[PDB]
């Protein structure tokens, strides 16, 4: 059974390599069967089928990768289970923190990978084998015209030099000069689990996706405070946020804004700081490849084109938003691959 | 009646410079008067008499320099006031947004001047001139260490190259690297408008000062995921912030969460962002003195604190955080000097 593991603050994500090249063990047999019959697992697991490589040939084997995940919180239960049914390839922080969780599995031998080292490793491993004949990366081609804005291939046959922007719970920033050569620039404490935990508090909601579905009806102006309303029109334009929630100072305001109006502005307003802080460590870097991972952004299309929109405005066409098809998965993907070494 | 009128998005600030050197008419004897005799002005009206310049030469007159500010919402009583009873010289968004209003009053003149220009002479008047013999300029000591840091007079004679911070509703940042070479850098949407609209809608508090006070009793990490929430300990510190309101994804914690806590989790966050932001712009300017001005400081030391940490922490002691006894004021005061061009 090859995995690898990537145990993060509210997300854990698992790569599955399964043979399709094959009188082994029953619960072996089990476990795969178990795995590529079933699409939810519990009431909190998740297997992302299209995000499925076919055919893949890995460590002299013909076989599938698998991209699975399920809450952090919910690593008991798939500990539980193990203990009822190997080594294994794991970095994020859980790794460390759920370190002496994972040997209550009897001779299970646990490899922390540094979280470095997984990410780049395993996103340029899915890049240079593809998505299935396609491109892994993206980018928004008239990032800032709605009518032409739409997403196009991107290529990454020589990726170097790179500006990741990884967004999960908070943000880490790296940058990618070589294939030996990459390091954590900065850090944000402002990323997916702001955004998630500030629209819970403002609105109520209880899921990521209830968050984006109400960020999608609402009117983000209704609580941020622009240009124009500072200065009354408009090398700043009116429209742009001038202070993000600025108006809900006013009582009045307060009482008036909706739910949906709140899940937008906090939306809005995690996403595009992120869009500036990229940008920043981009000019400090001298890269200008941006290319954003982590789920933060998965089936979350708003905060991809705020991103583009962002990047391409404030620095004249110089720097590219780019994004990933496998974006939450490259810390796993890279875990696995670290399986030869030991 | 020599004035220089800031007007932002959320406050008006007016420096005033009285005559003591001195049959003039008798409304502009009511008004000298009403000024000097009053610290409130209506109900919201307040006079900064602490930040009172004494006995200063200005345009060949000796006299005082009076700070003032009320809520932009009420420059229509200010307005109001006005009819009731000049050249006038103002900057800030609102001097544009208000322009019409202004010229309301008969005859008056309203010369609109770029809110750099009024910014960096502004500071640079004050700092040259002293606050009555002591220095306008201030950092933190040891500014690591609780038990020594401590606030601590800094020299700007030589006040090139300079990083300014303004935290106003948004987040602007300037450059000064001479006389008449000063630039803006970047801007973020999240400046204290973002603190102040957040921590209200959070937990009702209905002004600035109220929300410090809640915030000087909350415990942030009861809403913020740290380092080793995620790893379970410790080139990060366990006790850093590696999600902003992080925990408030789960329903159980948002719960038990008090509104001081909340209150204290907001402020945490926004200040935090916003040195980051700044030690981002320092080393791309390649400027190692950061000065923060703007309202957002004021009567919180606690922002200062985590700003001159986060400053010297990030930055192994290269980057210097600098805080002014008049941070509001800066482009009243340049406003008001900007009076004999016309
Ligand atoms: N089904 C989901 N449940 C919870 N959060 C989700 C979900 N889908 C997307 N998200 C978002 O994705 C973010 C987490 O992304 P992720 O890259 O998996 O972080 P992480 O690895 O768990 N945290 P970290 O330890 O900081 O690296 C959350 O903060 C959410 O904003
Ligand atoms: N008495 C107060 N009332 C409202 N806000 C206050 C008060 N005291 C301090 N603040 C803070 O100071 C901030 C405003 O600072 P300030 O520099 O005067 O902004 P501004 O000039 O009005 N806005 P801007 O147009 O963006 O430059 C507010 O966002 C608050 O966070
Ligand atoms: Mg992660
Ligand atoms: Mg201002």
């Amino acid at each position: 059974p090859w995995f690898g593991m990537d145990i993060g603050g509210t997300l854990v994500k698992l790569s599955y390599f399964e043979p399709i090249d094959i009188e082994e063990v029953e619960s072996l047999k089990s476990i795969r069967k178990y795995l590529t019959s079933n699409v939810a697992y519990g009431s909190t697991g998740i297997r992302d089928v299209h995000l499925e490589l076919k055919d893949l040939t890995l460590f002299g084997r013909r076989g599938n990768l698998h991209f699975i995940r399920f809450p952090t919180q919910d690593l008991p239960t798939f500990i539980q289970m193990g203990r009822d049914k190997t080594v294994l390839c794991a970095t994020g922080g859980g790794a460390y923190k759920f370190e002496k969780d994972f040997r209550t599995i009897g001779n299970l031998h646990l490899h922390k990978l540094d979280e470095l080292d997984c990410l780049v490793k395993g996103l340029l491993y899915i890049d240079s084998v593809s998505f299935n004949g396609q491109a892994e990366c993206y980018y928004f081609a008239n990032a800032s015209e709605p009518e032409r804005c739409q997403k196009m291939p991107f290529n990454l046959d020589d990726p170097y030099p790179l500006l990741v922007v990884n967004i999960g719970s908070g943000v880490s920033i790296l940058a990618v000069h070589s294939k030996d050569n990459y390091k954590r620039v900065t850090g944000t404490s402002l990323g997916g689990g702001t955004f998630l935990g500030l629209c819970s508090l403002l609105t109520g909601c209880e899921s990521f996706e209830e968050a984006l579905e109400m960020a999608s009806k609402g009117d983000s102006t209704q609580a941020d405070k622009l240009v124009r309303d500072i200065y009354g029109g408009d090398g700043l334009p009116g429209w742009a946020v001038a202070s993000s929630f600025g108006n809900m100072i006013y009582k009045e305001k307060r009482e008036s804004v909706s739910k949906e109006d709140l899940a937008r502005a906090t939306l809005v307003t995690i996403t595009n700081n992120i869009g500036s802080v990229a940008r920043m460590c981009a000019v400090n870097e001298k890269i200008n490849r941006v290319v954003f991972v982590g789920n933060f952004l998965r089936v979350n299309t708003l905060s991809m084109k705020l991103l583009a929109y962002a990047l391409d405005y404030w620095s004249k066409g110089q720097l590219k938003a780019l994004f990933l098809e496998h974006e939450g998965y490259f810390g796993a993907v890279g875990a696995l691959l670290g399986l030869p070494n030991f």
